[PDB]
């Protein structure tokens, strides 16, 4: 795995999953609106709050934190690759060539229904993101020892990471335990991932994925000592099946550490 990700191309990844058609948020039945809606509805309950939040395996994306940013003042973004942390930086600093997340910011504002302009939303996200750290979910201590990230975190967010970096279920379970050590007791985990997928492309890189089911995800969460508050499934429509992968569905889980 670690070897495969060496050819991971952030620009090709973003283009494959966050540019039209999947990146076309106008159709409410798409995977993007669905993910944003799951994240928005969860935070809207007001039951997921605190001071610090860690995003596990952020890669070069920020959509997963658009609704979250208004509930946590200290946000930590992370990733295995330096190239991704660099791409993130370009957007956080508003540097040349940053990826345009404005459509997602606008829809998150639309979905949240607080009449917030998307520039304010992006402003808050850039402000509350205090650091982009390297990470390895396979190490018992993902962030290492003595990381600037406040621990234990109040909340964790991770999208398309674990299943995309573990050769099989077992590795998936350990990686889950590994990041859970970063979550404060009683804390919350918002996990999004691919269902029954086995590979996806990112430029020259061809990544293996462990095909997981909703039950396998639920059981793994429980085994890690979580209380599954909510677990949803989104079936990938034919129109969003483009050749960049073989994903069948997408899952969203809101688990609380007990
Ligand atoms: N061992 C590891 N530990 C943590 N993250 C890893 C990893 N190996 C690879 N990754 C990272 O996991 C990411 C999977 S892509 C997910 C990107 C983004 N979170 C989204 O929702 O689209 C990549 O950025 C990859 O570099
Ligand atoms: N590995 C992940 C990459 C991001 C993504 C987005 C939407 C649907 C599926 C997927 C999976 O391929």
């Amino acid at each position: 795995v670690a070897s495969a990700y060496q050819r991971f191309e952030p620009r090709a990844y973003l283009r494959n999953n966050y540019a039209p058609p999947r990146g076309d948020l106008c159709n409410p039945n798409g995977v993007g609106p669905w993910k944003l809606r799951c994240l928005a509805q969860t935070f809207a309950t007001g039951e997921v709050s605190g001071r610090t939040l860690i995003d596990i395996g952020s890669g070069p994306t920020v959509y997963q934190l658009l609704s979250a940013c208004s509930h946590f003042e200290d946000i930590t973004m992370t990733d295995f690759l330096e190239v991704n942390r660099q791409e993130l930086g370009r957007w956080l600093q508003e540097e040349p060539g940053a990826f345009n997340w404005s459509m997602y910011s606008q829809h998150a504002c639309l979905i949240e229904g607080k009449g917030e302009c998307w520039q304010d939303k992006e402003r808050q996200l850039r402000a509350r993101v205090k650091r982009v750290l390297p990470i390895d979910v396979h190490q018992p201590q993902p962030l290492g020892a003595g990381s600037p990230a406040p621990l234990p975190a109040d909340a964790l967010v991770s999208a398309f990471c674990l299943e995309a970096v573990s050769p099989d279920l077992a590795s998936f379970q350990r990686a889950l335990d590994h990041i859970t050590t970063l979550l404060r007791p009683g804390g919350h985990l918002l996990l999004i991932g691919a269902l029954e997928e086995s590979w996806y492309l990112a430029g020259e890189a061809r990544l293996t994925v462990v095909p997981v089911s909703e039950e396998e995800v639920r059981e793994a969460l429980v085994r890690s000592g979580y209380k599954v508050r909510d677990l949803r499934t989104y079936i990938m429509p034919a129109h969003l099946q483009t050749g960049v992968d073989d994903v069948k569905g997408v899952f969203f889980a809101w688990a609380q550490k007990v």
